[PDB]
């Protein structure tokens, strides 16, 4: 019986699909970000630009001097095989604009985890441009190394990504 | 045997529509909302008009002036394919009302969170026309950004959303 | 063969029976009613009459001045398809019932929440008699709205329900 | 073959009937009652008569003036289709006997929640007479509605009982 | 094929008898007995004989004057269909034996709970004769009623056993 | 199909298995000593020789003098048909070795529990001839009974035993 | 047809094998060592050589006069059928080694738990040849027995080990 | 009918698949490393090169003198068949770096646990060659087992690794 062979071929394809969209649900993305801030002056946060995922914070408003910026990202909910990418920009009192890029790729066999950090110079919103700025230009990898250099305008970073899929990213922003 | 493979097929079919009402239960779509109130003044509820959705809270009933409302809304129960869209209403002691739009879809790759904020002369309530009017006007994107303008009326309005499926909105009114 | 095909046909009637029972008896209609007592006298409870539904409270027995009455009620357990509609009457000191009607129906989408408060002239116990007066007069819509309106007897009442079928509803009456 | 059909047709009733008989395991008939004593003396407690169910509880041996009697009752353990069901007594330091009689049936639609009190002369015991009494005569409903009356000797009562299957009576005795 | 119906049914069996053996295990007979002494001297445990059950507790050394026994029973672990049933005594220092019987039998549409206190001449160790001689002479009914006796010796009883499958005994021994 | 048939018997076979093996490795058999040590002088662990099952904790290495022991015993892990039998001996600071036997049987329709306690001449170590030696003599029925004997030496033993396989022992050695 | 013969007999193979490898996984072989040291000195420790499975801890880096070692070893995780065998060494400050051996088998119908303690001449680390010497010497059983001797060198052993697959050691070196 | 036995064969791969890809992913390996630093100086941080796995914190930014590192690593998650193996560098305050290698392969019937620990002349970062040159050179194994070395420069090594699949690593840095 052809009808019969196709339910019991169908029912087959359901059990995989079902299987395969949970697997895909399972898979975890997501980063936490921590900024100290010693540049001497408040941070005025801008906007935050999601290439890929969402966020379960809003970007905090101000980050004083001496006080440490706290965000996260993370890949969308469900089967969806994407990451959690993004740049966020802060505009600083000395009147320029700190520019944050992380990548928390997916699918790892093709991509790594990159992450960088620039100034711009005056009031610069996060968009997809700056996001290809950073991502496309000179970045660091995720490769749980300290790296450091000098940011420019009296500004120097010194931070580090790791390279889990469950990232943590750690930066300090000095003069 | 007919009988015996439409039965087969019934059974796959029950099997099939048990999953999908099951995954279509389990979207998760809110709003948690907080609005800081500067203005010098006292407001007062009206009311809430939920497009889509509705809320576990009552709109509190009044918002001291220095102090924050706290609100929130979801989607319906159950497997409906409906988001969590409002527009809600606060006589100000300055005698004009204050309209807050929030929109949650349900459906992200034809719809996006938005929001806006609005004054409008005298005493209005929230209904269809105040969320078409908010919704069809120039709201602001749910993309993590924070945004800035003046309301009139020597008020002005600063806020974010967020653009995850549980979303969170802050404004601050000011004066 | 006739007979296997029955026991077939019967079983899975009796899997998509036991399901759809299930389901039934997961929907939940319950309201949690807080009424403020600003009239200048205690309330003394009369009785609740339910139209739909029941209760696990007891009727509080008195509300004295400036306190505040907490009821609430749900739909009978089970797979049954009604919701909670009740009207219960307070007697007050100035000698008139106070009748408040809520209805959080079962089936949304031929009926909707909805609410009303009204002040019967002597001692007045509801009954199905004041619950089609509330309902069929002109009962509030649960509509996450504050309403206000003269009660008479130097009595005035503002309230609001929720739209939910979990459903909240907050009164106040003053004088 | 017919041992076939026979042996699939009685894994189909085994099924149905086990999901039968957890149904009706599952259903839940108690009570929970409170007695305050205002009456000027102790009361003794003589027995309580189930004519369904039973309780977990010992009758609390004595009942002090200004204090309140607790007293539980709940339908038998099992898939069995009885109710809580009983009438208990206490004798009063006056010399008569208090017999408060409570009914929480199994089927709803045939019966409904009943309750009553009365005062018998001297010392009486609980038994299926005094059931038949109080359920027979003119008990109140337990439909959520306070009821008093004069109970003769100086005493008059007060009390309601829930219109629930998890029922809640509250009686006070005052002289 | 033969063979093939006799694997079916027995398959079938071995889930109903499955079914039936968990059922049997979960059926609860236990009792939880209290005993006060107020006969003016210190109670000696002897022994406690157990025609049916078992214990999870060790019958207590001693029970001093105005001090309370709290002992306990329960049937034994398994589908198997009896109860608790049991005798057990207490050497009093006025030099007479205190027997105890309970009885919370399995089967309840042929047996009930009873329950009996008597005092025995000397020191005598329980056993199925003062079983045998408090079950089948005048036992009290575990009827959640107040029974009192003079036990002779100058002592009086007062106690109450409940109904329930998980029973609990309250007796005062009084002087 | 032959085969086919010998697969269906087989799978019915290992379910019926697995199920049995389940049933013995769930059977609970272990013991809970207690021991006062009233004799005027320390006691010094040797050894506990277990007949059948094993132990979670050692011997303690002394029991000084008003202090008491704490010991315990349990069958083997997994579907195995024994129970907790041993005999453990203490040698006291008068020069003699007390020896303590209990069993605790797997199956109780061909035995029961058991114990006793023995003063045996010297520094004697406990071995299957002390076992035999106090199980095979006249030993004390775990018969939920306390027992006394003058063990000689001028000491003297009081102790109980239950009948449950989860079983409790108290014991007091005096002189 | 063949095929789906081999497809029944592969399915209740692998149905069979998995069953076996979890029963395999569950077994349970481990040690909790603690070892006393009333020697004069302080212990450093040099090394422990597992014959069979592995360690959670390190082991101990010193142990001072006075003071406990608190090791522990155990089997290696999955179905694999090993126990607990190990030999480790202490340097004294006197000079010379303790050498302490343990064995908890997997198969314990034809091995049983076994342990032994000696002092070897200088420093000497555990290896394969310290565990053989103290396993196919004179090896204590682990038989819940205490066990003394003199280890030479001015020191003494006095120690216990437990029966049980989890089994627990208890040792002193003494002076 | 050959698609139904492909169908069978099909869904029984599915089922042997899902169970050995679960086995792998229930696989652990992982490594928890402190060091101790007692050089007289503080240590920076440079990286972590993992030759295989990733780690849940990032490398610390310094480690002061006399203070200890906290450090770890794990395999990848999912059902890879790869360990724990990574070589980390920290420049020490008298400008020379250490390099501490760790490996915690999966195949245990293939590869150990191995470590080591050298200096490297200036400033040196962790990569494949610093792996290469500590593990292919002369490495410790992971033998539970303590090992002192000479590091030069003045400074000397003492440490262990465990031999478990979840490792520990102890080591102290001294001058
Ligand atoms: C049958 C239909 C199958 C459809 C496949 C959908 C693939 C979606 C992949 C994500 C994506 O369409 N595009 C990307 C998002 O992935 P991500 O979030 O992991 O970030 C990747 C790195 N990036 C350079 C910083 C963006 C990514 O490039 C995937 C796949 C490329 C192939
Ligand atoms: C076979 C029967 C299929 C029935 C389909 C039901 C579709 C219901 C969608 C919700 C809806 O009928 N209408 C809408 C509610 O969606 P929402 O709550 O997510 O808000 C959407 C955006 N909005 C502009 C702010 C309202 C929405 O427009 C859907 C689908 C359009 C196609
Ligand atoms: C096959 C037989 C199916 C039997 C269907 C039973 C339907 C029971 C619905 C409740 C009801 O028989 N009657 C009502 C109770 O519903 P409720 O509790 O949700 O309140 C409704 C609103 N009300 C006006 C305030 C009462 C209701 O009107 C339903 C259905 C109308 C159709
Ligand atoms: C096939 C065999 C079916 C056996 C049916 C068993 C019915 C038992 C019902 C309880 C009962 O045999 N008799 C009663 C116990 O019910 P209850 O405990 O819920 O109390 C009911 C009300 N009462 C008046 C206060 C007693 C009751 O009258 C039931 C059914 C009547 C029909
Ligand atoms: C096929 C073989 C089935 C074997 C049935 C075994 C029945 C055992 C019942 C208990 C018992 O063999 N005998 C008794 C133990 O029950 P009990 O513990 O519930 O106490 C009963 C009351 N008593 C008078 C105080 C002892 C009882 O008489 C049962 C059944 C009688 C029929
Ligand atoms: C087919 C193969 C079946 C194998 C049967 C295994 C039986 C093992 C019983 C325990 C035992 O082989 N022997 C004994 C251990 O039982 P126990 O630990 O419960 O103690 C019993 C009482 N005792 C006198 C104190 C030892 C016991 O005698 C069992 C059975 C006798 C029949
Ligand atoms: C089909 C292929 C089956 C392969 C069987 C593998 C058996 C492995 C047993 C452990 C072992 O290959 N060898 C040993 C490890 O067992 P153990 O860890 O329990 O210690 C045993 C006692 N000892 C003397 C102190 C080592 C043991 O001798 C087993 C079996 C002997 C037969
Ligand atoms: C059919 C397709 C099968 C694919 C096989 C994949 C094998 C991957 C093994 C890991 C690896 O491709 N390579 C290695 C990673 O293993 P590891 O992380 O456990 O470290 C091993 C030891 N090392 C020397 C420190 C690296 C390892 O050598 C495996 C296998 C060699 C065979
Ligand atoms: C072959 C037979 C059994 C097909 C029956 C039609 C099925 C597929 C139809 C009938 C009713 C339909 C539902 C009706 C209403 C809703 C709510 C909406 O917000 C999302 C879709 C959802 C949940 C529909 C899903 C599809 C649905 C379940
Ligand atoms: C075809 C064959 C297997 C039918 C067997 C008859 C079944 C349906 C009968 C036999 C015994 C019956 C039970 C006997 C007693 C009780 C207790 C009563 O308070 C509720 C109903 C209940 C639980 C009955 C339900 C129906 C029942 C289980
Ligand atoms: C067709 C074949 C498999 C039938 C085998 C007979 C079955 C039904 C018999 C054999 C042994 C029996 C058990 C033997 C002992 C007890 C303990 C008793 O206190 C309650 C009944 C109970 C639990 C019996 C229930 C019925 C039983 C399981
Ligand atoms: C038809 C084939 C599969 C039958 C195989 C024989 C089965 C029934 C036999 C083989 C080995 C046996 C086990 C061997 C040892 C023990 C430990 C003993 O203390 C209780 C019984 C128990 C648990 C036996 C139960 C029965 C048993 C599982
Ligand atoms: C008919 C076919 C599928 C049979 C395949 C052979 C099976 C039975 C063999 C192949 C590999 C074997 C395993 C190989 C290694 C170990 C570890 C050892 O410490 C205990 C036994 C155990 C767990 C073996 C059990 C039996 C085993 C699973
Ligand atoms: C008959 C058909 C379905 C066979 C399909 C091939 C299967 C057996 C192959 C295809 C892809 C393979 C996997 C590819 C990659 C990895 C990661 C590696 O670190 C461990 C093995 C593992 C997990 C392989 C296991 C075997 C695998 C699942």
């Amino acid at each position: 019986a052809l009808a019969g062979t196709i339910i019991a071929g169908a029912s087959l394809t359901f059990q995989v699909l079902d299987k395969v969209l949970e697997e895909l649900g399972k898979v975890s993305r997501k980063i936490a970000v921590g900024i100290d801030n010693e540049s001497g002056g408040t941070w005025t946060a801008l906007n935050a630009y999601f290439r890929s995922g969402t966020t379960d914070v809003i970007l905090p408003e101000f980050v004083p001097n001496t006080k440490a910026l706290l965000y996260s990202g993370r890949k969308d909910t469900g089967p969806v095989a994407t990451g959690a990418v993004a740049a966020f920009a802060y505009y600083m009192s000395s009147g320029n604009t700190l520019g944050v890029m992380f990548s928390v790729p997916f699918d790892y066999n093709w991509y790594s985890n990159w992450w960088d950090v620039k100034i711009y110079s005056g009031k610069r919103r996060a968009d997809q441009g700056m996001y290809e700025d950073l991502y496309y230009g000179n970045p660091y990898r995720g490769d749980n190394g300290w790296h450091e250099k000098n940011l420019g305008y009296g500004l120097r970073m010194k931070g580090i990504m790791t390279s889990a899929g469950e990232a943590k990213m750690q930066i300090k922003i000095s003069r």
